[PDB]
């Protein structure tokens, strides 16, 4: 079971990680700091996703990203037989309901807008890190 | 946002309630000891779901109910559009692959394996608890 970080500010991509650590996972924790390089991952070289099959992931997703928007890496995840069991956890800047409504209806299994304060931004992450070691990642279709 | 807890053992409702507490979580629980009841109150008399509108609640559910299984309800609330957008976390005892993946694929947000050992079980609820008020929970469509 593996966790895949799709970031791209630097300083919350370490913050978030070492905040899971603290929280006592040890999973292997997979970083793409765009969304090119993440997709390239979950999907491979022929984008079918097959490289996905069988895998037991679980992705965190910024949906501000340079190269395109997070929403797009959502509806491609949960759209794919090989990839939309894997649990979705959005992690971005913006607490817009619309934004909210938007991410569930395409099928985030969780919205987390980061909180302003350092303090309440890492202890946040590390609720999520306790979180995860309670929950059931399972693995997608093969 | 209210919590929804469909749960009929008893001793697990009120496990399951004052841990909730125990994370800080004041939020109005109500509780169902039968499916019947918890569709009757998401859906209405009229079973078109439309009480649910625009609501913004979390539903805690064992998926081993007296009057039917949880799965059902799961996919009635994940097919139906004002609950559909509620956040499902399956709370139950089993956790064999099957189960868990077909809960996935019927919509449910998160999937927790009852813990066995009582404390284990009681420290997982008051995780359950914190992580809620990390997270986003959206109001249904009207």
């Amino acid at each position: 079971v593996t966790i895949v970080m799709i970031e791209d500010d630097l300083g919350h991509a370490r913050l978030i990680e070492k905040n899971i650590r603290r929280a006592g996972v040890n999973n292997e924790i997979i970083a793409f700091t765009d969304g090119t390089s993440a997709l390239n991952y979950l999907f491979g070289d022929d984008k079918s996703g097959r490289v996905s099959a069988g895998r037991a992931q679980l992705v965190l997703l910024d949906l501000n990203l340079p190269d395109m928007t997070g929403i797009d890496i959502l509806k491609l995840v949960k759209e794919n037989p090989h990839t939309r069991r894997s649990p979705v956890v959005i992690l971005t800047t913006t607490d817009d309901q619309r934004e909210i409504q938007r991410c569930y209806d395409l099928g985030a299994n969780v919205y987390i807008t980061k909180p302003v304060n350092y303090e309440n931004f890492a202890n946040a992450i590390r609720q999520l890190g306790l979180f995860f070691s309670v929950m059931q990642v399972p693995e997608t279709e093969g």
